[PDB]
C-alpha cells in the first residue's frame, strides 16, 4: 500500500526512447518476487520529465496491466501548473491505480500558501489518495512542515514523500498530523535514518536493482531490529550514494542493464550515455551489494 | 535587438485567467515609447509555467501582432525534454520573432554534458538566434562556463541570461567566448554590476514599471557612465528586491495594475494573489522609483 | 560522567564582567538537584572566547571546588593552535576534571590530516578523556565522521559533541567507531532525534534553565520511551530556537537571570545586551516550558 | 598606503617553527623591488592564529626593522575579545606601522550591533587608521554593508577587506560611505572584478609569489584599463585558486620556497606540509605564471 519498500520504477525503453513492454513485465515480475511493497509509476526515476502525457499515462496503464493486481501501483501526477497537474490525475481516475505521487511545483517557486492552493484544489478533483512530495534540489521549492500539517486535513491527503535529505523534518511534520498520515523517505542514504526516527517506508531509487533487500530491510526497520536492518544499508549504501553519481536515472538503468532487468539502458535527451568512469563506479556498488 | 533594456513581459489576464488582449497592447505601446530594446514573451515572468503550448504561441503570436513592428520580440522557448523544445522551437520558425530565450532543463537536473546536447540540437533545428538561460535556484542545475564556451561556438547560439546573480560568471564566460557573443543579466538586482563588468544588457523584471529609466540606465552603462547609471539603479533598488517580495511576477503584476498598466492583476495557480504586506511593500517601493 | 543531560554552563558574570561565585554556586547547586549528568565549564556558553586562560582556568577551579564531589565537570579546552590547546589542557592535568571538550580550529581552517595531528596531538600531552567537538557554523571547519573513526582509535579519544544539526551524522559516526565512543549532541533543537538515532546525550544550552526537564528527557529517551520525551521536547521547543535568537549566549543569560539563578545578565564585548524585543521572546518560549 | 597590491606576506619560519629572519629580509626586499604598495603583517598568510601575541609583536617589529621605511606596514591586530583587540593594538601604537587590519570576531558570532561595539571600541583607543576585515567562511560571521557604513563614520575607520567573493558587496558599501573609505579585496580570485567594480586595490596571497604581475595588474585597474589587467589575471588565475587547494598559508609557503624566496616551507601545527598532488597542482600553477 504506503508502506515498506516502493520502488521508484524506471520506464525501460528500447532503443528509438519508448517503452519497451518486455523490460517493463521482467522489473514487475521482479518487484513482485522480491516483496516490494508497491510501485511508483512514472516518478523523476521513470523519465516523467521527457515523456508526453499520454506516453506518460501509457507507461502507468502498462505497468497496471502487467502488474495484474499482484502489486499496487502509484501513479506519478506532478506538474508545476495546477490545472495541468488536475488533468494529469483525472487520466486515472477510477484506474485501478491506488494513489497519486505530486510534486511540488518545479521552476516557478510558489509561496506555502500556493502550494496549499495547488495541492487542495487537486486533492478536491480526485477520490485517489494524494501523496506530497517534496524535493527542493530539484524543484527550487520547499514544502514546509507547518504546510503539510494544513494539507493533511484534506481527507484525501494521506502522506509525504520527504526527500530534504534533512532528518529533522520526520517529527516536525509527525507532530503537526494524524497518527495514520504516511512519512515515506525520498533519499536512499538516509532511508533507515529516517525510518528510525518514525518514518513508515521509502520510495527508492536503490530498490530497483536490491528489491529483496531494500524489502527486508524496511521490514526489519518496521519491526524495531534497526541493528539488522544497518548491516543490509551498509551493504546497499555505495548503491544509495553512487547511482546517483551521474543525474538520476543514468546510473540505475545501466545497472538495471548490467543485471539482466532491461534489454537496453536507452534515455530521453537531456539524460545522455553513463561514462566508462560511471559504468565503473556503479558496477563497484553493485559489487559490494553481492549483486554481481 | 539583444542589448540594453529587454523586459520580460508580463502575460495580462483577465479575471478567468486568460489573456487579456488590450492590456497587453497597452503594455506594447508603453514599451516602445518608453526606449525598451525588445521583448521578452512568455518567459517565467509571462508564465510561461500555467500557459499550454497552444496558449504560449498565441500569446507571442498577438505580441507580434500588437508590435507591429515596431519592437524586437524574443519567444521564450525553454522545456525538460529536448524534443518538447525543438516542437516548441519549430511553431515560432517563420513567425517574425528575432531569436528565443531557452532555459536549462528544470527538475530533472541533467549533467552538463546534457547540457550541450540539449541545447545543440535545439540550436541545429533552426535557424533562429538561441540565447541560453541560466538560473539555478528555479531549475536545480547550473549551466558553468564551460559549457557556455562550447556551446558559443554554434553558429546560432548567441548570448546568455545569466541570472545566477553570481558576477564573476561575467568574465569567467567572457574570456571562454568569441566578442560579439552577448551577455544579459537575468538578476534586476546585480544588473547595473553585471554590466560594468562587460555585461551588454538585462532581461529584465523591473522594466516592466519602470522602463524609461531602465533603458536610459543601461545606456548609460553601455557608454561607460557607470556612475550616472548608478543614481538611477539606486531609485530603483527597492523596486529591485521587492517585485520578488513574492514569487514572480506576483508583486509585478499587481505594481502593473496599480500604474493603470493592466486592467486586472489577475495569476494562474500555483501564484495565487499578492497578501495586503506585499502590496504595501511594493507601493513603497514605486514611490522611491517615482513612479506613484 | 559521558552520558545525559550534560550543561553548557554559563559563567555568571558580576556587573564588571568578572566571575559571580554566588550566583556560580546557585548554578551548580541548581544542577545537583535538577538532576544534570555534568557540567561543561567555559565552553562557548561559558564565554571562552572573551576570557584569558587564566580566567578561564580560575572558572573552571571555581566550578569544581563548587561542585565538591557531586556532579562531574568537564573543562572547555579548545584552542586554534595546537601548542595552545595542549598548554590550556596541562593546567588541568591532575585538577579533578572528569574530561576535556576541545573544538575544530576556528578561523585557520586545517585539513581532516591537520584535525587528526591537532587532536592526537593534544590526547597524547594528557591523561584526561578527550570529547572532539564540531561545529562548522562557528569554526569554518567540518571534521567528517572518517576523520572521527581515525581519532577514535586513540586510547584518549572517547566520543564528539556533533553541533551541525545533521542527523545523518550520528550513524556515519557510529559505524566507524567503537560501542563504547560517545555521541552527543551539541544542538538543543534536534538532540532529542539525535538521541533517538542512536546518540548517547546532550551538551545543552537549555539546561541551564530547563535542567529537571532536560534530564528527565534524556533518561526516558535513553530508556527507549520516545514518545514520552517528545512531550517534553515540544514543551521547550520555543526554548531551543529562542535561546539563539540572538548569539548565544546572550539570551540564555538573560534567562537565568529572569528567573533568579544569577545577579546578572552581564556579558563581555563582543556580546552585547539583550534586545527588548529579545528579552519578549525569550519570556513566552520560558512560559511555553512552564517556567515563568 | 591602502591602496594597489598590498601583500599578506608569509611569516617564514625555520625547522622549529620559530621565524626565520634571513627569509623575512629575502621577502621584504623583494616586496620593496617589485613594486608592492604595502605588506600586512602577521594576518591568516602570516599565520597570526598559530603565534602567540609576543611572536606576533616579534615578527611585526622586525617586519617593520627589515623595511627600514622602504614600504609601509600594516599590522594584523584581529580578535575575538574586544579587550585582547585592544591590548594588541596598543603594542603598536608608536610602532611604525601605517595601520591595523582587524577581522570581525570568529567563532563567538556576534550581532552586527555587537560588531559595531567592537571596532568602535578598538577605534576609539589608538590614533591609528583601522581597515575593518570580513571573512564569514572562516569567522562565522558576516558584516553587512550597513554596518560598515556606521563603522566609516568613525573617522579613523579607513577601510575594508572585503573577502566574501561577494561582489555585490562592493558598490553597496560604496555608496554608504564617503568617497576616501578604501575597499579592498581579500580574494585573489574575485579581485580583478572587485577592482572593475569601484575596489582600490586587494589585500592579496598570489602576492607572496607574483609581486610585480599583481602590482602593475592593480595599476592597470585604477587606471581604468581592465582588458590589459584581465590578461595578467588570466595568467594568474590558477594561482588565485591554487593557493587554496590545501589551507591557505601551505600551498604559498611550499610556492616560495620552491621559488628561493625563502629557506623551509614549516607551518605550525593545525597547519601540516603540502601533500604531492597539491605539490604537482601548485608547481603547475607557478609555469602557468611564468615563475618557474
Amino acid at each position: 500500500m504506503f508502506t515498506g519498500s516502493i520502488v521508484a520504477i524506471v520506464t525501460p525503453m528500447d532503443e528509438k526512447g519508448n517503452v519497451c513492454r518486455a523490460s517493463l513485465k521482467k522489473l514487475i515480475d521482479y518487484h513482485v518476487a522480491s516483496g516490494t511493497s508497491a510501485i511508483v509509476s512514472v516518478g523523476v526515476t521513470g523519465e516523467s520529465a521527457t515523456l508526453n502525457h499520454d506516453e506518460h499515462a501509457d507507461v502507468v496503464m502498462m505497468t497496471l496491466d502487467l502488474a495484474d493486481g499482484r502489486i499496487p501501483v502509484i501513479a506519478g501526477t506532478g506538474a508545476n501548473a495546477t490545472a495541468e497537474a488536475i488533468s494529469l490525475t483525472q487520466r486515472f481516475n477510477d484506474s485501478g491505480i491506488v494513489g497519486c505521487l505530486t510534486v511540488t511545483p518545479y521552476y516557478n517557486r510558489p509561496s506555502q500558501e500556493g502550494l496549499y492552493q495547488h495541492f487542495k484544489a487537486i486533492a478536491e478533483h480526485t477520490d485517489l489518495p494524494q501523496i506530497l512530495y517534496n524535493v527542493p534540489s530539484r524543484t527550487g521549492c520547499d514544502l514546509l512542515p507547518e504546510t503539510v500539517g494544513r494539507l493533511a486535513k484534506v481527507k484525501n491527503i494521506i502522506g509525504i514523500k520527504e526527500a530534504t535529505g534533512n532528518l529533522t523534518r520526520v517529527n516536525q511534520i509527525k507532530e503537526l498530523v494524524s497518527d495514520d498520515f504516511v512519512l515515506l523517505s525520498g533519499d536512499d542514504a538516509s532511508a533507515l535514518d529516517f525510518m528510525q526516527l518514525g518514518g513508515h517506508g521509502v520510495i527508492s531509487v536503490t530498490a530497483n536493482v536490491a528489491a529483496r533487500d531494500m524489502a527486508q530491510m524496511c521490514k526489519l526497520a518496521a519491526e524495531g531490529h534497526f541493528a539488522e536492518a544497518r548491516v543490509i544499508n551498509q551493504r546497499l549504501m555505495p548503491l544509495h550514494n553512487k547511482l546517483f553519481v551521474e543525474p538520476n536515472p543514468i546510473p540505475v538503468k545501466w545497472a538495471c542493464k548490467e543485471l539482466g532487468l532491461v534489454a537496453t539502458d536507452t534515455l530521453r535527451l537531456p539524460m545522455t550515455p553513463i561514462t566508462d568512469s560511471g559504468r565503473e563506479t556503479v558496477r563497484a556498488a553493485l559489487k559490494h551489494a553481492g549483486l554481481l
